[PDB]
DNA sequence: GGGGGAAGGATTCC
DNA sequence: ACGGAATCCTTCCCCC
């Protein structure tokens, strides 16, 4: 039918941190992203295991970080180096098969089913996988195998960390009934608890429930994907995904609502914007700004021709104009989204 | 009635 | 309480 190996990099950022320097490995290991309002302000991209056990994880204020691991190491987030290293591991996977869609910057679907034949090769590879790049890049991954993408990543989940996995068909429908709905990829708090209303706890749940209802309560595309995986037929194939949005959005000192304060974060946020879209020309732009009570606001434009920096320098002010105008609280985090390339 | 698109937002964490 | 980016949903439009 169809044999899916998926790939997830271990705690990623922190562990090209260990790469680099050596010395850390042992000691927790906390990437940073200093929002610079004020000493540690900002959250925790990720941390190694070592910390990650004391709480200390992805989202939490560094300073409560710092306040569980006061002698761990912090480091800032340097997503340019880890996006380079990351490519590396990701042109490595190519040798094992052409059909490969690079899920995020950390984790990679491939297609080896005209590779390989029956789970126990499939293992194989997988192995030989994990070897190769601990042997390359010194980077260790965890390995979800199975039927489809999604289960391959479930696979995966539960076999963190440094770990390889095979959800075979008779596991597939056992945790169709054992899985949590929640564990499900796609499925964030907002979903479940709209779920757990209907009373689906669990995968299996949903095929006995009115399409309609479904449909109802959280969209057509959610229902037809959950009730297509409980059905035992979700089978979308593994593709290469296609940048179609570039963009950057930062944090000011202090929240205001002045348009010559906020203006220098945009500008600055459009000219990385820029740097980023390379020889690509946007005719979709975009300002979002994220209020003082971090809600999120947006405002654009799709012109009928690309857009130059100078136009998107003239429309972005233009679109603020619209925001403060538009609504009263004030901003706190501002920035630019373009898409829609030629 | 409904195709086709653009805009503002919701939801996910891929 | 950071932040990059995809997908999907609701509403509004113009029009045949
Ligand atoms: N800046 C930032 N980075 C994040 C955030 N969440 C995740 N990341 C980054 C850090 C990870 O190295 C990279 C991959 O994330 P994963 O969720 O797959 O976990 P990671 O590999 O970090 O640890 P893992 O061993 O898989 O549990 O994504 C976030 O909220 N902000
Ligand atoms: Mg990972
Ligand atoms: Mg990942
Ligand atoms: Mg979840
Ligand atoms: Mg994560």
């Amino acid at each position: 039918h169809m044999i899916v190996l998926f790939v997830d990099f271990d705690y990623f950022y922190a562990q090209v941190e260990e790469v680099l320097n050596p010395s850390l490995k042992g000691k927790p290991v906390v990437v940073c992203v200093f929002s610079g309002r004020f000493e540690d302000s900002g959250a925790v991209a990720t941390a190694n295991y070592e910390a990650r056990k004391f709480g200390v994880k992805a989202g939490i204020p560094i300073v409560e970080a710092k306040k569980i691991l006061p002698n761990a190491v912090y480091l800032p987030m340097r997503k340019e180096v880890y996006q380079q290293v990351s490519s590396r591991i990701m042109n490595l996977l190519r040798e094992y098969s052409e059909k490969i869609e690079i899920a995020s910057i950390d984790e990679a679907y491939l297609d080896i089913s005209d590779k390989v034949r029956d789970y126990r090769e499939a293992y194989n590879l997988g192995l030989e996988i994990k070897n190769k790049i601990l042997e390359k890049e010194k980077i260790t991954v965890t390995v979800g195998i199975s039927k489809n993408k999604v289960f391959a990543k479930i696979a995966a989940d539960m076999a963190k960390p440094n770990g390889i996995k095979v959800i075979d068909d008779e596991e597939v429908k056992r945790l169709i009934r054992e899985l949590d709905i929640a564990d499900v990829p796609g499925i964030g708090n907002i979903t479940a608890e709209k779920l757990k209303k209907l009373g689906i706890n669990k995968l299996v749940d949903t095929l006995s429930i009115e399409f309609d209802k479904l449909k109802g309560m959280i969209g057509e595309a959610k229902a037809k994907y959950l009730i297509s995986l409980a059905r035992d037929e979700y089978n979308e194939p593994i593709r290469t995904r296609v940048r179609k949005s570039i963009g950057r959005i930062v944090t000011m000192k202090r929240n205001s609502r002045n348009l010559e304060e906020i203006k220098p974060y945009l500008f600055r946020a459009i000219e990385e914007s820029y740097y980023k879209l390379d020889k690509r020309i946007p005719k979709a732009i975009h300002v979002v700004a994220v209020t003082e009570d971090l809600d999120i606001v947006s405002r654009g434009r799709t012109f009928p021709h690309g857009i130059s920096k100078e136009t998107a320098y003239s429309e972005s002010v233009k679109l603020l104009q619209k925001i403060l105008e538009e609504d009263e609280r004030k901003i706190r985090r501002i920035g630019v989204r373009f898409s829609k390339f030629i």
